C-alpha cells in the first residue's frame, strides 16, 4: 500500500529537511509578497499644488522645499487646494509635490485626496488577482505536474515583480501587480501542497504549523528589511528578487509521487522513490466536486468558515490601529498562538482548538462592542484576544482543509476556498463602511455572531485524524 512504501523509505531525512527548508524561503518570500503593499505606499508628510506664477516664483526657491510648503496654502496638509495669482483658495489636479526623501508608490503615481480610491483599490484588485490565481491555478495543477506548475508560478512571479518595479505609469502597474497575484497564490498554494504531500501521515501538523511560523517570520522581518534599502524601487526588487533563486533550483525537490501514481505513470513514482532513498481521470471536475453529499456538505462548511474567518480578521485589523515598531510587535505577538496550535495537535482532535478560537474571537468581538466610553486598555486587549485566535483559526484551518479533499484534486477544492477568502477580503471594507454608517460597532456584533455560528459549525467535521490522505472517492468515509 502507498503507506508501506513511504514506511520502506525513511518518513523524515536529511533530503526532507533541505527540501522543506526550501519550500519554507518560498513561503517567507510570499509573506513578502502580501504585506509589500501597506509599507509601499507611505503618505508623506506634506503636499500641494503649483500654479504658473507658483512655478515662477519657486524657480527663485526651489532649494529646501519646505519653505515652499510654508509659504504656498497650507490648506486650511494640502486638502487638494491651490492658490491663484484673502486670495483665490481653489483645488488642483497637477503640480504636485512632496518633500518627503523616502520615495513612494504614492508620490510617484500622484495619488491625492480624490485620488486614494485608487490607492485601496490596489489591495482591492491584488484580493482580486489572488481569487483568480487560486481559481485557474487549482485546475491548472492538477491537470499537469505540481513542480512544474511550481516553479513555472515563481517565474511569473520574478516577472511581474520586475515589471511593476518598472512600471512607467498606473494602469501597467495595476495589470502586473494582478498577474503577480495571480501567480503568487499559484506558486504559495502549489507549495503548501507539495509539503503537506512529500511527508508521511505523522509529522504534518508540524509541516504546516513550521510553514506558518515562517509566513510569521516573514512578516517579522517585514519591518527590519523596510528600515534599510528606503528607495520603493529597492524594496520591490528586493521582494521579487528570492523568486528567481527559487527558479534556480531544479533538480532538488522532484515531483511528489503519491500524486505521481494516479495511473498516469507509476513507473516514473517508483524512480523517485529510489532517488528519495539515499538516507536507507482526464481532468479535475466542479460536478465531481460536489456531487457527493458528504463531501458537499464538508465543501461548503470549510467556504463558510474561510469566508467567515477572513471578514472577522479584517475587520479586526481594520478596528486596530508608529510605523515600524507597530509593525514588529504585531508580527513578534503571533508566535505563541502557533506554537500553542503546535504544542496541542496529536493530544486532542484538529476540529476542537479550531472551534475554540472561533468561540473565542466571537467573545472578544462581543465584549469590545460594550463599554464605548470606558478605558482602552481592555478594549485593546480583548481585540488584541480575538485576532490572536482568529489567526490561530487559520493556521488548524490550512491543515484540515488539506485533509478531507481527495489526492485526485486536492490543489482544486483548497483554492476554491482560498478563493472564497479573498473574495471576502475584497468585500470586507465596503460591509464594514456600510454597517458602521448607520450605528458604530454594529459590524463587530454581526462578526461575532458570525464567527459563533463558524465554530459550532466546525463540529461537523470527520476530525481528520489518523487516516492519513484519501484516494480518489475514498474521500467520504464518514
Ligand atoms: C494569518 C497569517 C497571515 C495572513 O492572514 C494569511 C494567513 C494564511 C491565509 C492567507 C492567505 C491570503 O491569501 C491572505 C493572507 C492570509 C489570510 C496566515 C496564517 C498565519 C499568518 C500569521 O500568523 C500572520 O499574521
Amino acid at each position: 500500500s502507498f503507506d508501506e512504501a513511504l514506511q520502506r523509505v525513511g518518513e523524515f531525512g536529511r533530503f526532507q529537511r533541505r527540501v522543506f527548508l526550501l519550500l519554507c524561503l518560498t513561503g517567507v518570500t510570499f509573506a513578502f509578497l502580501f504585506v509589500g503593499v501597506v509599507f509601499l505606499g507611505t503618505q508623506p508628510d506634506h503636499y500641494w499644488c503649483r500654479g504658473p506664477s507658483a512655478a515662477a516664483l519657486a524657480e527663485r526657491c526651489g532649494w529646501s522645499p519646505e519653505e515652499e510648503w510654508n509659504r504656498t496654502a497650507p490648506a486650511s496638509r494640502g486638502r487638494c487646494q491651490r492658490y491663484l495669482l484673502s486670495a483665490p483658495l481653489v483645488p488642483c489636479r497637477g503640480g504636485w509635490r512632496y518633500a518627503q526623501a523616502h520615495s513612494t508608490i504614492v508620490s510617484e503615481f500622484d495619488l491625492v485626496c480624490v485620488n486614494a480610491w485608487m490607492l485601496d483599490l490596489t489591495q482591492a484588485i491584488l484580493n482580486l488577482g489572488f481569487l483568480t490565481g487560486a481559481f485557474t491555478l487549482g485546475y491548472a495543477a492538477d491537470r499537469y505536474g505540481r513542480i512544474v506548475i511550481y516553479l513555472l508560478s515563481c517565474l511569473g512571479v520574478g516577472v511581474t515583480g520586475v515589471v511593476v518595479a518598472f512600471a512607467p505609469n498606473f494602469p501597467v502597474f495595476v495589470i502586473f501587480r494582478f498577474l503577480q497575484g495571480v501567480f503568487g497564490k499559484g506558486t504559495w498554494m502549489t507549495c503548501y501542497v507539495i509539503v503537506t504531500e512529500i511527508v508521511g501521515s505523522k509529522q504534518r501538523r508540524i509541516v504546516g504549523i513550521v510553514i506558518q511560523m515562517f509566513f510569521t517570520l516573514g512578516i517579522i522581518i517585514l519591518p527590519g528589511i523596510a528600515y534599510f534599502i528606503p528607495n520603493w524601487q529597492g524594496i520591490q526588487l528586493a521582494i521579487t528578487l528570492p523568486s528567481f533563486l527559487f527558479l534556480l533550483y531544479y533538480w532538488v525537490v522532484p515531483e511528489s509521487p503519491r500524486w505521481l501514481i494516479t495511473r498516469k505513470k507509476g513507473d516514473k513514482a517508483l524512480q523517485i522513490l529510489r532517488r528519495i532513498a539515499k538516507c536507507n481521470v482526464s481532468n479535475p471536475s466542479f460536478l465531481d466536486l460536489v456531487r457527493t453529499p458528504q463531501m458537499r456538505k464538508c465543501t461548503l462548511i470549510l467556504m463558510f468558515a474561510w469566508f467567515t474567518s477572513a471578514v472577522v480578521y479584517q475587520g479586526l485589523v481594520m478596528r486596530l490601529g508608529n510605523l515600524y515598531i507597530d509593525f514588529f510587535i504585531s508580527g513578534v505577538v503571533e508566535l505563541p498562538g502557533a506554537l500553542l496550535i503546535l504544542l496541542t495537535i496529536e493530544r486532542l482532535g484538529r476540529r476542537l482548538p479550531f472551534a475554540a478560537s472561533n468561540i473565542v474571537a466571537g467573545v472578544a468581538c462581543l465584549v469590545t462592542a460594550f463599554l464605548p466610553e470606558g478605558i482602552a486598555w481592555l478594549r485593546t486587549t480583548v481585540a488584541t484576544l480575538g485576532r490572536l485566535g482568529i489567526t490561530m483559526a487559520f493556521e488548524i484551518v490550512y491543515l484540515v482543509n488539506s485533509e478531507l479533499y481527495p489526492t485526485t484534486l486536492r490543489n482544486f477544492g483548497v483554492s476554491l476556498c482560498s478563493g472564497l477568502c479573498d473574495f471576502g477580503g475584497i468585500i470586507a471594507p465596503f460591509l464594514l463602511f456600510r454597517l458602521a454608517a448607520v450605528w458604530l460597532e454594529l459590524p463587530l456584533i454581526i462578526f461575532g455572531i458570525l464567527a459563533s455560528i463558524c465554530g459550532g459549525l466546525v463540529m461537523l467535521l470527520p476530525e481528520t485524524k489518523g487516516i492519513a490522505l484519501p484516494e480518489t472517492v475514498d474521500d467520504v468515509e464518514k
